[PDB]
């Protein structure tokens, strides 16, 4: 299987990347250094993760060390919800660029369709804990994203956690200048996303699967929660192919023509997780994994469920 997928901006995106949500700032520099050493060329970042400076130290050292060239790296970051106003988007991008010590991003995503009130708080709340929305709408934010392409700050723009109606809204935006290149969404055998993925692919939008391992370190994990890594049915498929469960869970989206971004700060796992290009799941394996769907989401916050733009009321 090829290692990159062609985007609708003409650039190629590595289909395996390293996630960095929850990667501790004191561990993620070494994690990214190790990742590049063992072959990763795509790093998934975000301002809200509060570790972009430390990710950048790693990227810069490996560029200076001549382990890799910048053109060979695919660095993604995301515009946080409190910066959807037109006048705040460039600054938000430039802070990400300064922290990552880059002069462009390969891909910048609108992190969520929901805009929040600007200010220092990433999740501004009212007295009863509802997030405070902003009045910006997604189409003006999108035009601000298009400006970043035209200023050379980013090579591609896209979206994340957009539902099909929301993707459609961007695609039908009056005066649309650049189509989203990517929609990054939660996707794994308990949330298989067939409808949203086929819609996006039919429009030439590449889908990135996040939390492919079910995010076992998410802060709100509950006993009763399903566990991909521990699911005996998936362990069995892994056993059959002489791979680990995680390797199965990473290969699965790759064979759906998705990009996948498993997170780890554990060197042995970082290496393990990249060793997924030398085996194939069968069609039957794939259909079996798809059958485990239960519409289970890692990422869906109660505090945002009344925002007008909350993406997960619609089926997809
Ligand atoms: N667009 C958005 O809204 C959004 C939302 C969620 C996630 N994402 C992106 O997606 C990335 C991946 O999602 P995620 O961080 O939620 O979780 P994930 O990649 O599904 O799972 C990460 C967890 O799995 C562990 N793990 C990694 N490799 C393993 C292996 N081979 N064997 C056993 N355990 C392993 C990691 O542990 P150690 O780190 O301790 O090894 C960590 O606890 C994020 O980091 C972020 O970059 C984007
Ligand atoms: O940004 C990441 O990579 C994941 C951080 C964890 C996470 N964020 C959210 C979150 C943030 C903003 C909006 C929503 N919403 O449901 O409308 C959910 N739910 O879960």
């Amino acid at each position: 299987m090829a290692s990159r997928i062609l985007l609708n901006n003409g650039a190629k995106m590595p289909i395996l990347g390293l996630g960095t949500w929850k990667s501790p700032p004191g561990q993620v520099t070494e994690a990214v250094k190790v990742a590049i050493d063992v072959g990763y060329r795509h790093i998934d970042c975000a301002h809200v993760y509060q570790n972009e400076n430390e990710v950048g130290v790693a990227i810069q050292e490996k560029l200076r060390e001549q382990v890799v060239k910048r053109e060979e790296l695919f660095i993604v970051s995301k515009l946080w919800c409190t910066y959807h106003e037109k006048g705040l988007v460039k600054g938000a991008c430039q802070k990400t660029l300064s922290d990552l010590k880059l002069d462009y991003l390969d891909l910048y995503l609108i992190h969520w369709p929901t805009g929040f009130k600007p200010g220092k708080e990433f999740f501004p709340l009212d007295e009863s804990g509802n997030v405070v929305p902003s009045d910006t709408n997604i189409l003006d934010t999108w035009a601000a994203m298009e400006e970043l392409v035209d200023e050379g700050l980013v090579k591609a723009i896209g979206i994340s956690n957009f539902n099909h109606l929301q993707v459609e809204m961007i695609l039908n935006k009056p005066g649309l200048k650049y189509k989203p290149a990517v929609n990054q969404i939660e996707c794994h055998p308990y949330l298989t996303q067939e409808k949203l993925i086929q819609y996006c692919q039919s429009k030439g939008i590449v889908v990135t699967a996040y939390s492919p391992l079910g995010s076992p370190d998410r802060p709100w994990a509950k006993p009763e929660d399903p566990s991909l890594l521990e699911d005996p049915r998936i362990k069995a498929i892994a056993a059959k192919h002489n791979k680990t469960t995680a390797q199965v869970l990473i290969r699965f989206p790759m064979q759906r023509n998705l990009v996948v971004i498993p997170k780890s700060v554990t060197p042995e796992r970082i290496a393990e997780n990249f060793k997924v290009f030398d085996f194939e799941l069968s069609s039957q394996d794939m259909t079996t994994l798809l059958s485990y769907n239960r519409n289970w989401r890692v990422c869906a916050l109660l505090s945002c469920t009344s925002h007008k733009d909350y993406p997960f009321h619609e089926e997809f």
